Protein backbone atom coordinates (compact mmCIF):
# COMPACT_ATOMS: atom_id res chain seq x y z
CA UNK A 1 0.00 0.00 0.00
CA UNK A 2 1.34 3.70 -1.34
CA UNK A 3 -1.20 5.75 0.35
CA UNK A 4 -1.56 8.93 -1.62
CA UNK A 5 -1.39 12.41 0.62
CA UNK A 6 -2.30 15.51 -1.69
CA UNK A 7 -1.79 19.11 0.09
CA UNK A 8 -1.44 22.59 -1.27
CA UNK A 9 2.17 24.19 -1.65
CA UNK A 10 2.69 26.32 1.51
CA UNK A 11 0.68 23.69 4.13
CA UNK A 12 1.96 20.78 6.28
CA UNK A 13 1.77 17.36 5.11
CA UNK A 14 0.78 15.03 8.04
CA UNK A 15 2.20 11.06 7.58
CA UNK A 16 0.96 9.20 9.97
CA UNK A 17 2.51 6.06 10.82
CA UNK A 18 1.41 4.71 14.18
CA UNK A 19 2.36 0.95 15.43
CA UNK A 20 1.78 -1.66 17.83
CA UNK A 21 4.73 -2.98 19.80
CA UNK A 22 4.78 -6.98 20.30
CA UNK A 23 5.97 -8.01 23.71
CA UNK A 24 8.23 -10.04 22.05
CA UNK A 25 9.92 -6.86 20.43
CA UNK A 26 12.06 -6.44 22.64
CA UNK A 27 15.76 -4.98 20.33
CA UNK A 28 16.09 -0.81 20.40
CA UNK A 29 13.72 0.84 18.88
CA UNK A 30 14.97 2.06 15.48
CA UNK A 31 12.85 4.27 13.13
CA UNK A 32 14.26 5.69 9.76
CA UNK A 33 12.31 7.89 6.94
CA UNK A 34 13.47 8.08 3.82
CA UNK A 35 12.61 10.04 0.07
CA UNK A 36 12.80 8.91 -2.78
CA UNK A 37 11.92 12.75 -4.66
CA UNK A 38 10.39 13.28 -8.38
CA UNK A 39 12.77 15.90 -9.30
CA UNK A 40 15.55 13.81 -9.53
CA UNK A 41 17.22 10.25 -9.46
CA UNK A 42 18.40 9.90 -6.01
CA UNK A 43 16.21 7.44 -4.07
CA UNK A 44 16.14 6.27 -0.27
CA UNK A 45 17.53 9.29 0.65
CA UNK A 46 17.17 9.13 5.07
CA UNK A 47 15.17 12.71 6.03
CA UNK A 48 15.65 11.92 9.96
CA UNK A 49 16.23 8.85 12.40
CA UNK A 50 14.74 8.48 15.92
CA UNK A 51 17.68 6.08 17.34
CA UNK A 52 18.98 5.55 20.86
CA UNK A 53 16.06 7.60 22.29
CA UNK A 54 17.59 10.22 19.91
CA UNK A 55 16.30 12.15 16.97
CA UNK A 56 18.41 12.64 13.96
CA UNK A 57 17.12 15.52 11.40
CA UNK A 58 20.44 16.83 9.85
CA UNK A 59 20.43 14.88 6.85
CA UNK A 60 18.13 16.39 3.13
CA UNK A 61 19.38 19.40 2.87
CA UNK A 62 16.11 20.53 0.95
CA UNK A 63 14.21 19.52 3.85
CA UNK A 64 16.56 21.75 6.60
CA UNK A 65 14.45 22.51 9.38
CA UNK A 66 10.78 21.14 7.60
CA UNK A 67 10.69 17.57 8.86
CA UNK A 68 9.79 16.93 12.86
CA UNK A 69 8.50 14.13 14.64
CA UNK A 70 4.29 14.33 14.84
CA UNK A 71 4.56 13.34 18.77
CA UNK A 72 6.54 14.24 21.71
CA UNK A 73 6.59 10.32 22.85
CA UNK A 74 7.48 8.75 19.24
CA UNK A 75 8.33 5.29 21.67
CA UNK A 76 4.88 5.16 23.05
CA UNK A 77 3.93 3.99 19.57
CA UNK A 78 3.89 7.40 16.86
CA UNK A 79 6.56 7.38 14.04
CA UNK A 80 4.54 10.28 12.39
CA UNK A 81 6.02 13.03 10.75
CA UNK A 82 5.43 16.68 9.49
CA UNK A 83 6.63 18.13 6.38
CA UNK A 84 5.80 21.75 6.45
CA UNK A 85 6.15 24.84 4.33
CA UNK A 86 5.46 22.14 1.21
CA UNK A 87 7.68 23.13 -1.62
CA UNK A 88 7.22 21.55 -5.34
CA UNK A 89 10.13 19.93 -4.84
CA UNK A 90 9.00 17.87 -2.10
CA UNK A 91 6.96 15.66 -4.07
CA UNK A 92 8.61 12.12 -3.84
CA UNK A 93 7.58 9.00 -2.30
CA UNK A 94 8.30 8.71 1.49
CA UNK A 95 8.72 5.55 3.45
CA UNK A 96 8.64 5.35 7.15
CA UNK A 97 10.67 2.21 8.40
CA UNK A 98 9.75 1.05 11.65
CA UNK A 99 11.79 -1.60 13.62
CA UNK A 100 12.09 -3.02 17.29
CA UNK A 101 13.77 -6.61 16.83
CA UNK A 102 12.27 -9.18 15.50
CA UNK A 103 9.78 -6.57 14.25
CA UNK A 104 10.02 -4.96 11.29
CA UNK A 105 7.81 -3.05 9.22
CA UNK A 106 6.93 -0.18 6.64
CA UNK A 107 4.65 2.17 4.84
CA UNK A 108 5.30 4.45 1.92
CA UNK A 109 3.80 7.60 1.01
CA UNK A 110 3.19 9.31 -2.40
CA UNK A 111 3.38 12.97 -1.91
CA UNK A 112 2.19 15.34 -4.47
CA UNK A 113 2.28 19.07 -3.65
CA UNK A 114 -0.82 21.32 -5.55
CA UNK A 115 -0.50 24.86 -6.96
CA UNK A 116 -3.77 27.11 -7.67
CA UNK A 117 -3.49 27.97 -11.07
CA UNK A 118 -1.65 31.08 -12.29
CA UNK A 119 -0.01 33.28 -14.85
CA UNK A 120 -2.77 32.48 -16.91
CA UNK A 121 -2.73 34.04 -20.43
CA UNK A 122 -5.89 34.04 -23.08
CA UNK A 123 -5.01 34.85 -26.57
CA UNK A 124 -6.05 34.20 -29.94
CA UNK A 125 -4.04 32.24 -32.19
CA UNK A 126 -4.65 33.18 -35.57
CA UNK A 127 -5.95 36.45 -37.70
CA UNK A 128 -9.27 37.48 -36.92
CA UNK A 129 -10.49 38.37 -39.97
CA UNK A 130 -14.34 37.29 -41.51
CA UNK A 131 -14.23 33.93 -42.99
CA UNK A 132 -11.40 32.47 -41.08
CA UNK A 133 -10.31 29.68 -38.44
CA UNK A 134 -8.29 30.90 -35.65
CA UNK A 135 -8.26 29.55 -31.73
CA UNK A 136 -9.55 31.30 -28.36
CA UNK A 137 -6.56 29.76 -25.70
CA UNK A 138 -6.74 29.87 -22.09
CA UNK A 139 -3.09 29.14 -20.98
CA UNK A 140 -2.51 28.87 -17.45
CA UNK A 141 1.74 29.21 -16.49
CA UNK A 142 1.06 26.94 -13.15
CA UNK A 143 -1.91 24.89 -12.35
CA UNK A 144 -2.42 21.53 -10.52
CA UNK A 145 -5.29 19.05 -12.09
CA UNK A 146 -7.53 18.57 -12.38
CA UNK A 147 -8.54 21.74 -13.54
CA UNK A 148 -11.82 23.62 -14.80
CA UNK A 149 -12.27 26.26 -17.50
CA UNK A 150 -14.90 28.10 -18.19
CA UNK A 151 -15.59 31.35 -20.59
CA UNK A 152 -17.81 33.91 -21.03
CA UNK A 153 -18.85 37.46 -22.98
CA UNK A 154 -18.27 40.34 -20.64
CA UNK A 155 -18.89 43.00 -23.76
CA UNK A 156 -22.32 43.28 -25.60
CA UNK A 157 -24.39 40.72 -25.48
CA UNK A 158 -23.01 39.14 -22.73
CA UNK A 159 -23.88 36.32 -24.44
CA UNK A 160 -21.43 33.76 -25.96
CA UNK A 161 -21.79 32.86 -30.01
CA UNK A 162 -24.18 29.55 -30.09
CA UNK A 163 -21.84 27.68 -31.83
CA UNK A 164 -19.28 27.81 -29.29
CA UNK A 165 -20.94 26.79 -26.38
CA UNK A 166 -19.76 23.41 -26.77
CA UNK A 167 -16.37 24.32 -26.10
CA UNK A 168 -17.11 26.58 -23.22
CA UNK A 169 -15.60 24.61 -20.86
CA UNK A 170 -12.78 24.08 -22.86
CA UNK A 171 -9.48 26.09 -22.83
CA UNK A 172 -9.31 26.13 -26.54
CA UNK A 173 -12.13 27.45 -28.65
CA UNK A 174 -11.95 26.21 -32.29
CA UNK A 175 -13.52 29.33 -34.08
CA UNK A 176 -14.46 28.03 -37.60
CA UNK A 177 -15.85 30.36 -40.69
CA UNK A 178 -15.20 33.88 -38.40
CA UNK A 179 -18.27 36.17 -38.19
CA UNK A 180 -17.68 39.74 -37.10
CA UNK A 181 -20.44 39.29 -35.29
CA UNK A 182 -18.22 36.84 -32.82
CA UNK A 183 -16.19 39.95 -31.66
CA UNK A 184 -16.29 41.48 -28.28
CA UNK A 185 -14.30 40.97 -24.87
CA UNK A 186 -14.60 37.85 -23.73
CA UNK A 187 -13.35 36.45 -20.07
CA UNK A 188 -11.27 33.04 -19.09
CA UNK A 189 -11.57 31.71 -16.02
CA UNK A 190 -9.52 28.61 -14.95
CA UNK A 191 -9.95 26.67 -11.38
CA UNK A 192 -8.54 23.95 -9.40
CA UNK A 193 -9.19 22.95 -5.75
CA UNK A 194 -6.52 25.02 -4.66
CA UNK A 195 -7.15 27.97 -6.27
CA UNK A 196 -8.13 30.36 -9.19
CA UNK A 197 -6.92 32.54 -12.08
CA UNK A 198 -8.72 34.80 -14.62
CA UNK A 199 -7.79 36.38 -18.00
CA UNK A 200 -9.32 38.35 -20.92
CA UNK A 201 -8.84 38.97 -24.30
CA UNK A 202 -10.70 41.48 -27.06
CA UNK A 203 -11.78 39.52 -30.03
CA UNK A 204 -11.64 42.39 -33.19
CA UNK A 205 -13.15 40.22 -36.48
CA UNK A 206 -12.40 42.23 -39.59
CA UNK A 207 -12.58 41.63 -43.61
CA UNK A 208 -9.80 40.17 -44.42
CA UNK A 209 -7.98 42.61 -47.24
CA UNK B 1 28.59 1.01 -6.94
CA UNK B 2 26.53 -2.23 -7.43
CA UNK B 3 29.28 -4.75 -6.79
CA UNK B 4 28.83 -8.09 -8.81
CA UNK B 5 29.62 -11.49 -7.01
CA UNK B 6 29.62 -14.59 -8.99
CA UNK B 7 30.15 -17.94 -7.62
CA UNK B 8 28.97 -21.52 -8.41
CA UNK B 9 25.76 -23.68 -7.17
CA UNK B 10 26.52 -25.17 -3.92
CA UNK B 11 29.11 -23.19 -2.83
CA UNK B 12 28.94 -19.68 -0.47
CA UNK B 13 28.92 -16.07 -1.48
CA UNK B 14 31.18 -14.17 0.86
CA UNK B 15 29.52 -10.13 0.86
CA UNK B 16 32.34 -7.72 2.43
CA UNK B 17 30.47 -5.06 4.33
CA UNK B 18 33.09 -3.72 6.34
CA UNK B 19 32.89 -0.43 8.12
CA UNK B 20 34.74 2.25 10.17
CA UNK B 21 32.99 4.00 13.34
CA UNK B 22 33.65 7.72 13.26
CA UNK B 23 33.89 8.98 16.84
CA UNK B 24 30.85 10.56 16.49
CA UNK B 25 28.76 7.64 15.81
CA UNK B 26 27.15 7.52 19.22
CA UNK B 27 23.69 5.75 18.18
CA UNK B 28 23.19 1.80 19.16
CA UNK B 29 24.94 -0.02 15.96
CA UNK B 30 22.10 -1.31 14.07
CA UNK B 31 22.76 -3.69 10.53
CA UNK B 32 19.86 -4.87 8.58
CA UNK B 33 20.56 -6.86 5.16
CA UNK B 34 18.04 -7.39 2.97
CA UNK B 35 17.31 -9.26 -0.88
CA UNK B 36 15.55 -8.25 -3.75
CA UNK B 37 15.73 -11.55 -5.85
CA UNK B 38 15.05 -12.06 -9.46
CA UNK B 39 12.82 -14.77 -9.70
CA UNK B 40 9.93 -12.76 -8.40
CA UNK B 41 9.04 -8.72 -7.77
CA UNK B 42 8.68 -8.69 -4.03
CA UNK B 43 11.71 -6.23 -3.07
CA UNK B 44 13.96 -5.09 -0.13
CA UNK B 45 12.71 -8.34 2.22
CA UNK B 46 15.01 -8.36 5.46
CA UNK B 47 17.19 -11.52 5.60
CA UNK B 48 19.15 -11.06 8.47
CA UNK B 49 19.82 -8.27 11.82
CA UNK B 50 21.92 -6.83 14.13
CA UNK B 51 20.41 -5.03 16.27
CA UNK B 52 20.97 -4.49 20.32
CA UNK B 53 23.97 -6.63 19.64
CA UNK B 54 22.23 -9.56 19.00
CA UNK B 55 21.58 -11.35 15.41
CA UNK B 56 18.44 -11.77 14.29
CA UNK B 57 17.93 -14.54 11.44
CA UNK B 58 14.62 -15.85 11.20
CA UNK B 59 13.21 -13.94 8.11
CA UNK B 60 13.29 -15.45 4.24
CA UNK B 61 12.24 -19.02 4.76
CA UNK B 62 13.97 -19.88 1.27
CA UNK B 63 17.57 -18.47 2.98
CA UNK B 64 16.58 -20.60 6.30
CA UNK B 65 20.20 -21.60 7.98
CA UNK B 66 21.91 -20.29 4.83
CA UNK B 67 22.91 -16.75 6.11
CA UNK B 68 25.26 -15.65 8.80
CA UNK B 69 27.45 -12.88 9.50
CA UNK B 70 31.05 -13.74 8.40
CA UNK B 71 32.91 -12.17 11.67
CA UNK B 72 32.11 -13.10 14.87
CA UNK B 73 33.25 -9.70 16.24
CA UNK B 74 30.68 -7.53 14.28
CA UNK B 75 30.66 -4.56 16.36
CA UNK B 76 34.41 -4.29 15.54
CA UNK B 77 33.55 -3.44 11.97
CA UNK B 78 32.21 -6.30 10.20
CA UNK B 79 28.89 -6.50 8.74
CA UNK B 80 29.69 -8.82 5.95
CA UNK B 81 27.74 -11.82 5.34
CA UNK B 82 28.06 -15.80 4.11
CA UNK B 83 25.53 -17.33 2.18
CA UNK B 84 26.11 -21.06 1.90
CA UNK B 85 24.83 -23.68 -0.37
CA UNK B 86 24.09 -21.49 -3.10
CA UNK B 87 20.71 -22.23 -4.78
CA UNK B 88 20.04 -20.94 -8.48
CA UNK B 89 16.91 -19.44 -6.47
CA UNK B 90 19.40 -16.98 -4.48
CA UNK B 91 19.94 -14.83 -7.57
CA UNK B 92 19.02 -11.06 -6.87
CA UNK B 93 20.48 -7.95 -5.42
CA UNK B 94 21.68 -8.05 -1.56
CA UNK B 95 21.48 -4.48 0.12
CA UNK B 96 23.81 -4.20 3.43
CA UNK B 97 22.61 -1.03 5.52
CA UNK B 98 24.59 0.01 8.07
CA UNK B 99 23.92 2.65 10.71
CA UNK B 100 25.81 4.01 14.27
CA UNK B 101 23.79 7.12 14.77
CA UNK B 102 23.90 10.01 12.94
CA UNK B 103 26.27 7.83 10.39
CA UNK B 104 24.60 5.74 7.76
CA UNK B 105 25.85 3.47 5.00
CA UNK B 106 25.10 1.30 2.31
CA UNK B 107 26.23 -1.28 -0.40
CA UNK B 108 24.53 -3.70 -3.11
CA UNK B 109 25.55 -6.43 -4.32
CA UNK B 110 24.10 -8.40 -7.42
CA UNK B 111 24.61 -12.01 -7.29
CA UNK B 112 24.27 -14.20 -9.81
CA UNK B 113 25.04 -17.89 -9.74
CA UNK B 114 26.17 -20.26 -12.28
CA UNK B 115 25.85 -23.46 -13.31
CA UNK B 116 28.17 -25.99 -15.42
CA UNK B 117 26.23 -27.35 -18.97
CA UNK B 118 23.99 -30.12 -18.30
CA UNK B 119 21.29 -32.23 -19.91
CA UNK B 120 22.68 -31.36 -23.13
CA UNK B 121 21.14 -32.92 -26.46
CA UNK B 122 22.97 -33.73 -29.80
CA UNK B 123 20.61 -33.66 -32.46
CA UNK B 124 20.25 -33.29 -36.36
CA UNK B 125 17.33 -31.05 -37.26
CA UNK B 126 15.98 -31.75 -41.03
CA UNK B 127 16.14 -34.95 -43.20
CA UNK B 128 19.79 -36.63 -43.84
CA UNK B 129 19.54 -36.92 -47.21
CA UNK B 130 22.23 -35.86 -50.08
CA UNK B 131 21.53 -32.41 -52.00
CA UNK B 132 19.84 -31.34 -48.21
CA UNK B 133 20.01 -28.89 -46.45
CA UNK B 134 19.72 -29.72 -42.05
CA UNK B 135 21.21 -28.43 -39.21
CA UNK B 136 23.41 -29.97 -36.56
CA UNK B 137 22.75 -28.73 -32.90
CA UNK B 138 24.08 -28.94 -29.47
CA UNK B 139 21.12 -27.31 -26.94
CA UNK B 140 22.26 -28.25 -23.06
CA UNK B 141 19.24 -28.07 -21.11
CA UNK B 142 21.16 -25.80 -18.51
CA UNK B 143 24.69 -23.59 -18.72
CA UNK B 144 25.72 -20.38 -17.55
CA UNK B 145 26.99 -17.99 -20.08
CA UNK B 146 29.93 -17.58 -21.57
CA UNK B 147 29.45 -20.80 -23.16
CA UNK B 148 31.58 -22.50 -25.42
CA UNK B 149 31.32 -25.37 -27.92
CA UNK B 150 32.98 -27.72 -30.10
CA UNK B 151 32.30 -30.16 -32.76
CA UNK B 152 34.40 -33.01 -33.31
CA UNK B 153 34.40 -35.87 -35.42
CA UNK B 154 34.77 -38.89 -33.40
CA UNK B 155 34.37 -42.11 -36.57
CA UNK B 156 36.85 -42.78 -39.99
CA UNK B 157 38.84 -39.86 -40.89
CA UNK B 158 38.47 -38.03 -37.43
CA UNK B 159 38.22 -34.92 -39.60
CA UNK B 160 35.56 -32.60 -39.76
CA UNK B 161 34.17 -31.72 -43.07
CA UNK B 162 36.55 -28.36 -44.76
CA UNK B 163 33.09 -26.08 -45.43
CA UNK B 164 32.07 -26.65 -41.43
CA UNK B 165 35.33 -25.65 -40.35
CA UNK B 166 33.48 -21.79 -39.49
CA UNK B 167 30.71 -23.32 -37.37
CA UNK B 168 33.41 -25.98 -35.56
CA UNK B 169 33.18 -23.76 -32.16
CA UNK B 170 29.66 -23.11 -32.71
CA UNK B 171 26.16 -24.90 -31.16
CA UNK B 172 24.98 -24.56 -34.79
CA UNK B 173 25.88 -26.45 -38.00
CA UNK B 174 24.22 -25.58 -41.19
CA UNK B 175 24.97 -28.25 -43.39
CA UNK B 176 23.96 -27.15 -47.18
CA UNK B 177 23.52 -29.37 -50.06
CA UNK B 178 24.75 -32.59 -48.09
CA UNK B 179 27.58 -35.24 -49.18
CA UNK B 180 26.99 -38.81 -48.19
CA UNK B 181 30.70 -38.27 -47.35
CA UNK B 182 29.43 -36.06 -44.44
CA UNK B 183 28.19 -39.13 -42.75
CA UNK B 184 29.90 -39.72 -39.14
CA UNK B 185 29.91 -39.60 -35.72
CA UNK B 186 30.51 -36.40 -34.53
CA UNK B 187 31.10 -35.29 -30.76
CA UNK B 188 29.67 -32.05 -29.08
CA UNK B 189 31.73 -31.22 -26.15
CA UNK B 190 30.38 -27.35 -23.88
CA UNK B 191 31.85 -25.80 -21.48
CA UNK B 192 31.72 -22.65 -19.71
CA UNK B 193 33.95 -21.44 -16.13
CA UNK B 194 31.83 -23.86 -13.63
CA UNK B 195 32.38 -26.98 -15.92
CA UNK B 196 31.65 -29.71 -18.76
CA UNK B 197 29.16 -31.34 -20.91
CA UNK B 198 29.19 -33.52 -23.76
CA UNK B 199 26.87 -35.58 -26.53
CA UNK B 200 27.64 -36.99 -29.61
CA UNK B 201 25.48 -37.96 -32.25
CA UNK B 202 25.52 -40.23 -35.95
CA UNK B 203 25.00 -38.37 -39.13
CA UNK B 204 23.76 -41.21 -41.73
CA UNK B 205 23.42 -39.35 -45.46
CA UNK B 206 21.67 -41.11 -47.70
CA UNK B 207 19.60 -40.59 -50.70
CA UNK B 208 16.29 -39.05 -50.93
CA UNK B 209 14.47 -41.44 -52.61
Amino acid sequence: PEQRIEKAKGETAYLPCKFTLSPEDQGPLDIEWLISPSDNQIVDQVIILYSGDKIYDNYYPDLKGRVHFTSNDVKSGDASINVTNLQLSDIGTYQCKVKKAPGVANKKFLLTVLVKPSGTRCFVDGSEEIGNDFKLKCEPKEGSLPLQFEWQKLSDSQTMPTPWLAEMTSPVISVKNASSEYSGTYSCTVQNRVGSDQCMLRLDVVPPS
